[PDB]
């Protein structure tokens, strides 16, 4: 059966729709650009992470984004107790409180944890750590995810290297992704809120999900967006 949809937002010619009904989500379908933010081998010196050092920003001073810096603005180095000790920290929106700002720990990695990016002033209800389930029509692919860190207002589609492992879906953060409208992302806005274990979150997604009407429903909703 097909989903009742109302149109909440558009970002970048992607519409948004509430998904009428219990519970609460919404609903969008769009490409899928990787995000490796959190992994903590996305950036080092001298290009030796999994993306190019200047897609974080400048790291020598500069402006740079791709996470925490020192007092003068350099990049933070992991320690020998990180996971790749010299390479840069890389942060992303969501955190685990447990962990110091300048602790890979701190943040999502990108590598083991599926995550969705929203774009900035596009949360649509949602908040950091809620979270979704994630359709790729042209593989039948699935997985749940945690909203995990935000984008560029004006850019919308956007995912963990894990996730896009799940979806089947190149992974690679140089050259990875996909620009085909092929991924459909359902969200449940207000779900959790906060940091928790995966376990937990994955949990609650299914719970979710079964009570939503499982992947069925958002297959037969995949083909009216």
């Amino acid at each position: 059966h097909m989903s009742e949809l109302s149109e909440i937002d558009s970002v970048a010619g992607v519409t948004i729709y509430s998904v009428d009904g219990e519970p609460k989500s919404f609903v969008y379908k769009a490409g899928f650009a990787i995000d490796a933010d959190g992994a903590p081998n996305a950036y080092a010196p001298n290009n030796g992470g999994t993306d190019f050092t200047a897609n974080g920003g400048d790291d020598q001073g500069g402006d740079w984004w791709g996470g925490p810096v020192d007092a003068e603005g350099y990049p933070i180095k992991q320690k020998i107790f990180d996971p790749f000790p010299g390479y840069y920290v890389s942060a992303t929106a969501h955190f685990n409180p447990a962990y110091s700002e300048d602790s890979p720990y701190r943040y999502i990695d990108s590598n083991s944890i599926p995550f969705i990016v929203l774009p900035g002033n596009h949360s649509n209800g949602a908040k950091l750590g809620d979270v979704a389930l994630v359709y790729n029509e042209k593989t039948g692919d699935n997985c749940y995810a945690i909203y995990g860190n935000v984008g560029p207002s004006s850019k919308i589609g956007e995912g963990s290297v894990r996730l896009a492992q799940a979806l089947k879906i190149d992974d690679n953060p140089k050259a990875g992704g996909t620009e085909s409208r092929i991924v459909v992302t359902l969200v449940f806005p207000g779900s959790v809120g906060k940091w928790e274990t995966p376990k937990r979150w994955f949990s609650h997604a299914n719970q979710l999900t079964k009570a939503w009407g499982g992947l069925s429903r958002l297959k037969t909703l995949s083909d009216q967006l």
